[PDB]
């Protein structure tokens, strides 16, 4: 009953940066945390209360923000071809079916 829909990311030259979104539908009131996931280890998520959690890799290069009720991106900045990767947005709710998970999104780093 929760739906996931990502994109924005791609092809991108090392030191370049992406922004990846998350879009969420469905019934939002129950989430508790939204993320984005190494394709599943977090990267970065963000909580109802605000709260921003970051794996160390990504702390001080990637940015977690809500935009609105619907909408997480991650702002990834100063990537490198470690980083190509399948992310995936997921979201906790609350009840017997807590997670939910995004389509996934490729990521490229050229050197």
């Amino acid at each position: 009953q929760v739906k996931l829909e990502e994109s924005g990311g791609g092809l991108v030259q090392a030191e370049g940066s992406l922004r990846l979104s998350c879009v969420t539908s469905g019934r939002i009131e129950g989430i508790l945390l939204v993320g984005w996931y190494r394709q599943r280890d977090v990267v970065a998520s963000i909580d109802r209360n605000g709260n921003t959690r970051y794996d160390g890799s990504a702390e001080g290069r990637f940015t977690i923000a809500r935009e609105n009720a619907n909408t997480v991106y991650l702002q990834m900045n100063n990537l490198r071809p470690e980083d190509s990767n399948v992310y995936v947005c997921g979201a906790l709710s609350s009840g017997v079916n807590p997670w939910a998970w995004g389509q996934g999104t490729q990521v490229t780093v050229s050197s």
